[PDB]
């Protein structure tokens, strides 16, 4: 057996600009000065779903991306 161990999970995070716009950024990269991390960090699909909401309390309108494929 090999000891490499397959763990190909590339994580991202949601970043917000001073214009309160929501974008995605890889976890492994430093954020450009002027933005900050917000929401949840995780897979790209997590980030996609999040921005769709973009916050949600009444209804996750990411449901409209279920018409596309799977909200991710």
């Amino acid at each position: 057996m090999t000891s490499v161990f397959d763990r190909d999970d590339i994580q991202f995070q949601v970043v917000v600009n001073h214009e309160e716009q929501y974008s995605i950024w890889p976890e492994y990269k430093e954020i450009p000065q002027g933005w900050r991390a917000a929401g949840k960090s995780g897979l790209k699909k997590d980030c996609l779903a999040y921005i769709e909401e973009v916050w949600t309390d009444m209804r996750p309108l990411s449901l409209r991306q279920h018409m596309d494929k799977a909200a991710g």
